[PDB]
């Protein structure tokens, strides 16, 4: 039994753009380092479901540039739906309790499904360490 507190399907709650200053929505932080986040259009499919837009992070990044953070109020799931923006794969790792604790990777031209653990209430930060990462589909989940 679950309860989902946060979702963030980009093909309906952004808009495609540019921006260059930190700002949150749906309640997952958007973090530039100095950087600029960018929303474009993009059709990929995953599950069923046709998205028509993705959020890249436009290259490699940390904890604090080209990073997405969100606060948790208890142990659950996170899922994200990300590609490479390239040909070759790249991780995505979910930071958080003060460490790295968890990557996945994604591979060219198709959505990976991540399910990322949420351990405990807290602060987490998804960041794309080695290059660009185009993301579709973010959710929390909280364990009932």
């Amino acid at each position: 039994a679950t309860t989902t507190t946060h979702e963030l399907n980009v093909s309906n709650s952004m808009t495609v753009g540019q921006y260059s200053s930190d700002f949150t929505l749906n309640g997952f932080t958007f973090i530039t380092g100095g950087s600029i986040w960018e929303v474009d259009s993009s059709s990929r499919s995953y599950g069923g479901v046709n998205f028509t837009q993705r959020v890249k992070s436009g290259g490699k990044g940390t904890i604090s540039k080209r990073a997405i953070s969100f606060t948790a109020s208890g142990a659950g799931q996170l899922t994200v739906y990300a590609m490479s923006s390239g040909s070759t794969s790249r991780n995505v790792t979910l930071y958080g309790n003060g460490k790295d604790l968890e990557s996945f990777t994604a591979v060219q031209d198709v959505i990976t499904a991540m399910n990322f653990t949420i351990p405990n209430s807290g602060t987490y930060v998804i960041y794309p360490p080695d290059d660009g990462i185009s993301y579709y589909y973010l959710k929390v989940v909280k364990t009932d």
